[PDB]
């Protein structure tokens, strides 16, 4: 474990083995000293501009954390292509994490001339929250994951957390955590860190689309033996009176046929169009937004339960807060243009799932009588009903992978809404920090905590290995399937590649669901 | 068939130790003002008693009668039909989730698309008579399951205040709620036996 | 008791990479027309942030106060009661599914 | 024992086991050079303001000392809560002490521009007064213990002692101690120090 | 594998053995950081001066490469003389490659005064494209091979490649490669790299 010997090698590869694929990626990182070595209380209240919906109480910390919860941390674009085009499903089995080649540096600033040198005897600290005792902040779709492009160098994100609040104030149950109250490894240059984790059994993600729909599973050529009420009134001439008539469902009355199953749950959302002209002229984004209400605070149900983005022939429409949206490269943080963002679509599930912007269905409102005409009600939110079947949201190359399932007495179908695999025991948080190095202390004792420190940062490499288990296709379909393909014709630059300026970009979102399977 | 019903699992002879709000206003004379009064559930107030369970799910259907005279004079079979909407297409939810066909003493009523119907021999394919078909009934489940043609229940609509009287809402479709218990639809000698459960990520209680 | 709430499991210091529709109409002056604007969820817009989970089930009940003066003057205990209907009989859903008694 | 390898890891935890609790804490420290490398005689007399009640004779030394004689050096607030709420008594049984990850630095001052660099070949010296031959200065409630908050960084206190005095003057029995007349470990970066101690039987404190 | 110990020795020799000759050469090299750490798309089109015959689409990379594909990398002039004057044919059988004595340096520029120092904890990365997955750029007669004269010191060439183009534009089949998507060895000063390769059967060159 020398100053002069490397502690790691660079592993970035993929290997495919029948029913497994293993991915490895290595990236270079930089870690600053965060927060001036301090833990600070932060809050947001209702004074000034701030709304109640946005209040919080929390702490910010001197630590940083490692995040690889984005598919493109692990899969190259071509690899993602091999996966989606060929497999019905996949899931994660196990991972390996390595930190190595660690360099701690001190920066000296005199007279506007700045210099950087190694501090050989310096350490950094790392630990994993193996027991899940710290608030789990992965899974909230934050920035700071390993870059898609291997050549890119990245900065480690600062760690902070939230607890209960009333306005800008803490409450009795509010909790404070010190990360220094955990055991951590200390590494000098020449030391390394590693750990291994095994994923819990989780269902394969469905990289497939149904080639059948719930409302059409019958034999087109045959009648049912079952009957339905087809006529309530006589049909001939003007003297029409009530009657009862019954008919057998058949090829031309598939809508009426008796069926075994129901479409999935519905929490309806407002429809907006990409053709702006077709939209109402108000700013209705949050006012007409679909929301949930918790303890007096309102949150967008974004993106909410999975529903199809649009019905047949209406690519223009999307749910206002019902899809995942990714930025194009260098898209602005605020108020980016439609041309600067990429909207996902979940067409593939119209097959079993309600369209996002429409009713679930219709129910009776009242009791009909000779003097009372029957009335119906439109159902815009439907909870789980026996016989319902549904599909989860898709995952994307630039999307999230896993989430920690919250620790609660109950849940229904705990698949993370943003997409991915939901785990009771997800990959643990990995926290890293530069150890403080004091500048020279005073020569006579003072009890106050030291506030003068040498200025330091560290850089190193990090490796992640994941084994994924694959589910192969078993289709008897005669004709060819849809596949993700690169564009045939000439172009100014190559998709999923660099610029003349050296900027990698991902042009489109890529989903998982090209192959088909029956219902 | 159950010989007990969800709303009557108590001991008829004993009071609960639990209390419920029984009075919101004073009772004597004309100068009546708000108050709070609390009482213990008992033999004569079984409706008020605290209970552990809830009836099963409800997707309400229109009621029709075998006595034609009692029915509205329109052809309302599909217009007033209970339906689901999938990708722009509408289908009868026939017969839908299991609910009891009728309540006590009302054999005449059935849900318009909520029961299985079999033909008598040589009944016509189209527009057969009532006398030519046989309607099933699922009386046996009124015990735990909502009647097909009625509301699940009532919920509050608003927030009452000194100046605002309280308002209630009628619930005609109810999804699964914790504490719900229910019974499946019956099977018949001339009925189906099995179905393939569709291959999907999720399902709730995949009984055909 | 939980020391965290469902609506606040994020990192207070970091933005989401996900975007949401933040603007439906232009903001400047009087000639305001429709547009589409998108923003990233963040520390000051926690209400808007994309989230994984939903709160538990709800069967709503009427609110009454211990300060009698603040209550409507009717006897509304069973008339405004939350109920279930079984075979033509009505029962209080007492106490019903678990919901919090009151807010902050 | 390299320049480039850490000699310790950060342990800060509590574990509760029935009738034992074990606490671990780690803190970062800084030690200045005290006294310019000198031992100095100090006294306080009766001249000027000074009263007789406050007289002393003593020495100050180039050394520093480690103090963890404050409960919150070891117990987090929540831990203290588990202890007091649940137990009739407690007492200390044994301890482990470690010094590690040592960096010695030299500071260079020219022209108002100051720079700090490592001095790799430098040493520090540590020893324990296992035989109780030096005046025991813990136990007098001084400042300079490890901080309650683990994230805080602290400065080591200077060591000094007192002996017999008459006014500002020494007497026959007054004693002078040199700490360099004890054996001590010398550590460069990459070296570490540790020791183990067992508490004598002592009565449980009454948390009741 | 120390900071202070050499990891290699200088071997430059020839030995002749009847039907074999073995050559060894060692050279000193320097590697700059290329491209500012970036991969950049490059093209040449038909605008301006440029003819169609000279169009290309490609990328340039942060990497450098080692080239010894020139006979005088291995044979001294006198050695070449012994070979040509005396033999009807020759061919290559196997090779050994070593990288050693690696020094990584950082350069600091302030106020027009520049200084160079070692960065001890720094690494370089090396790999061989053993599976031929990158575009093979040797064999195109480029500059940057090891010098003929052993005393000369040389600069490592930058690596870049080309793919399909239409004019200055990419086409569907155009490919992008990232070299960081390969496993590589990381070496600090005091680490070394080596590999061995065997030539496939190939016909003797005719020196006649």
């Amino acid at each position: 474990d020398g100053v002069g010997s490397s502690s790691g090698n660079w592993h970035c590869d993929s290997t495919w083995l029948g029913d497994r694929v293993i991915t490895t990626s290595t990236r270079t990182w930089a870690l600053p000293t965060y927060n001036n070595h301090l833990y600070k209380q932060i809050s947001n209240g209702t004074s000034g501009g701030a709304t109640n919906d946005n209040t919080y109480f929390g702490y910010s910390t001197p630590w940083g954390y490692f995040d690889f919860n984005r598919f493109h941390c692990h899969f190259s674009p071509r690899d993602w292509q091999r996966l989606i085009n060929n497999n019905w499903g996949f899931r994660p089995k196990r991972l390996s994490f390595k930190l190595f080649n660690i360099q701690v540096k001190e920066v000296t600033q005199n007279e506007g001339t700045k210099t950087i040198a190694n501090n050989l005897t310096s350490t950094i600290q790392v630990f994993t929250d193996s027991e899940y005792q710290l608030p789990y902040v992965l899974g909230s779709a934050h920035q700071g994951c390993l870059p898609p492009f291997p050549a890119d160098v990245f900065m480690i994100p600062q760690y902070g957390y939230l607890t209960l609040n009333n306005g800008s104030q803490a409450v009795g149950r509010s909790s404070f955590y010190c990360l220094e109250y955990f055991p951590s490894q200390m590494l000098r240059t020449g030391n390394n860190f590693q750990f291994t984790y095994t994923f819990e059994d989780v269902p394969f993600h469905s990289s497939y689309a149904h080639s059948q729909s719930l409302d059409r599973l019958m034999n087109p050529l045959i009648d049912q033996y079952l009957y339905y009420l087809s006529r309530t009134q006589t049909t001939g001439g003007t003297a029409n009176t009530q009657t009862l008539g019954f008919s057998q469902g058949g090829p031309n009355t598939m809508a009426n046929q008796a069926k075994n199953w129901l479409p999935g749950p519905c929490y309806r959302q407002q429809r907006v169009s990409t053709t702006t002209g077709q939209n109402n002229n108000s700013n209705f984004a949050w006012t007409a937004g679909t929301k949930y209400h918790l303890n007096g605070r309102n949150s967008l149900a974004n993106p909410g339960i999975a529903m199809a983005t649009h019905k047949d022939d209406e690519e223009r429409f999307f749910p206002s807060n019902g899809i995942l949206i990714f930025g194009k490269q260098n898209a602005a943080r605020d108020n980016a243009d439609y041309s600067d963002v990429m909207l996902t679509s979940e067409e593939e599930i119209k097959t079993t799932n309600p369209v996002a912007t429409e009713e679930y269905g219709i129910v009776a409102d009242n009791l009909q009588q000779q003097n009372t005409a029957p009335q119906i009600g439109t159902v815009n939110s439907q909870g789980a009903l026996p016989g319902m079947v549904w599909q989860n949201r898709d995952v994307y190359l630039q999307g999230p992978i896993w989430a920690k399932i919250p620790h609660t007495d109950g849940n229904f179908h705990p698949s993370p809404l943003m997409g991915g695999f939901g785990l009771k025991h997800p990959p643990p948080q990995i926290l890293i920090k530069n150890t403080p190095v004091p500048a020279d202390p005073p020569t006579t004792f003072n009890q106050s905590k030291l506030n003068s420190f040498i200025t330091q940062y560290s850089t190193g490499q990090v490796s992640v290995e994941i084994e994924w288990e694959l589910q192969k296709e078993n289709s008897k379909r005669w004709n060819p399937e849809i596949q993700y393909t690169s564009n045939y014709y000439k172009s100014t630059s190559v998709d999923f590649a660099v610029n003349t300026e050296g900027v990698y970009s991902e042009p489109r979102p890529i989903g998982t669901r090209y192959l088909t399977r029956n219902l």
